[PDB]
């Protein structure tokens, strides 16, 4: 296929990876820059985020899902299926909204392209009406992550994709806190591109610590697979 070629062909070897993010949480402002590297071929992505601004107002695993989609091990079966490659280079818009149960909401644009060799996700959230002793602006949240599937449609209408699942954080008590995530994803160019049946990608994360690192900061390591178009 001529066209499951090209987005592809971007994609075969390790491909450096930058991440900006401008944020404001109830008024508390705040800058993180990511950096590292994805390699599709194996779904596998290493990255670390630095809070440029200070002290991060919010916890570090509640950014996890803002701060790569085309990084998505296809399985070579369901090639067809894979909208985000298929939008490179020129890329594709993500959008969110992100609804903490019994709390605030973040709303997420970003536009993940390529900038030369380098795949780039410039993000903008803005998120309202948190409670300033809740789980999220008190930071009672565990520096740890849960394994979660997401379930992909078509948004043949918009000419995209419409992403939907359900995050659940540990809370330091042992309880969870739920983070519902609605998702809509569109190109950037005018291009055609691959509009797939409904299926989900698998995805664990890990969360760390750089041990040499004074700034506030995360370092994530992730592995996503496409699967259920058998």
């Amino acid at each position: 296929d001529p066209m499951v070629s090209k987005g592809e062909e971007l994609f075969t070897g390790v491909v450096p990876i930058l991440v900006e993010l401008d944020g404001d949480v109830n008024g508390h402002k705040f800058s993180v820059s990511g950096e590292g590297e994805g390699d599709a071929t194996y779904g596998k992505l290493t990255l670390k985020f630095i809070c440029t601004t200070g002290k991060l107002p919010v916890p570090w695993p509640t950014l996890v899902t803002t701060f790569l989609m085309c990084f998505a091990r296809y399985p070579d079966h369901m090639k067809q299926h894979d909208f985000f490659k298929s939008a490179m280079p020129e890329g594709y818009v993500q959008e969110r909204t992100i609804f903490f149960k019994d709390d605030g909401n973040y709303k997420t644009r970003a536009e993940v392209k390529f900038e030369g060799d380098t795949l780039v996700n410039r993000i903008e959230l803005k998120g309202i009406d948190f409670k300033e002793d809740g789980n999220i602006l008190g930071h009672k949240l565990e520096y740890n992550y849960n394994s979660h599937n997401v379930y992909i449609m078509a948004d043949k209408q918009k000419n995209g994709i419409k992403v939907n699942f359900k995050i659940r954080h540990n809370i330091e008590d042992g309880s969870v806190q739920l983070a519902d995530h609605y998702q809509q994803n569109t190109p950037i160019g005018d291009g055609p591109v691959l509009l797939p049946d409904n299926h989900y990608l698998s995805y664990q994360s890990a969360l760390s610590k750089d041990p040499n690192e004074k700034r506030d900061h995360m370092v994530l390591l992730e592995f996503v697979t496409a699967a259920g178009i058998t």
